[PDB]
């Protein structure tokens, strides 16, 4: 079972690169945009990319990028429901939200009213 983890704002997919970047793309056909969704427990998961095998992370910077290393603590998320299938997805170490920007860059931000911080997140068949 794999998602898309999709920008309500622009419709922008999230996607992990070959290069290890993470950005947002239109592209429904790129290998990046497949996640599988790891139960950690306790109300954390891991967002795991099926192309690469990273985990996502957002790191004390607000940069956001994949790693393998499943004991970084910056891996854990919680995804948090905001109704009617919107949903935010919060960094456990950081307490930063996942944002995507209309531009396709992906970071971190702390601001609630960031309209890059609301997903949708849908299955894959």
């Amino acid at each position: 079972h794999e998602v898309l983890l999709r920008s309500t704002e622009t419709g922008q997919f999230l996607r992990i690169n070959p290069d290890g970047t993470v950005d947002g793309t239109r592209d429904r056909s790129d290998p990046g945009i497949q996640f599988q969704i790891s139960p950690e427990g306790n109300g954390e998961v891991l967002l795991r990319s099926t192309e690469t095998g990273q985990f996502l992370r957002i790191n004390p910077d607000g940069t956001v990028d994949g790693t393998r290393d499943r004991s970084d603590p910056g891996i854990q998320f919680q995804i948090s429901p905001e109704g009617n299938g919107e949903v935010l997805l919060r960094s456990t170490e950081t307490g930063q939200f996942l944002r995507i920007n209309p531009d396709g860059t992906v970071d971190g931000t702390r601001d609630r009213s960031d309209p890059g911080i609301q997903f949708q997140i849908s299955p894959e068949g």
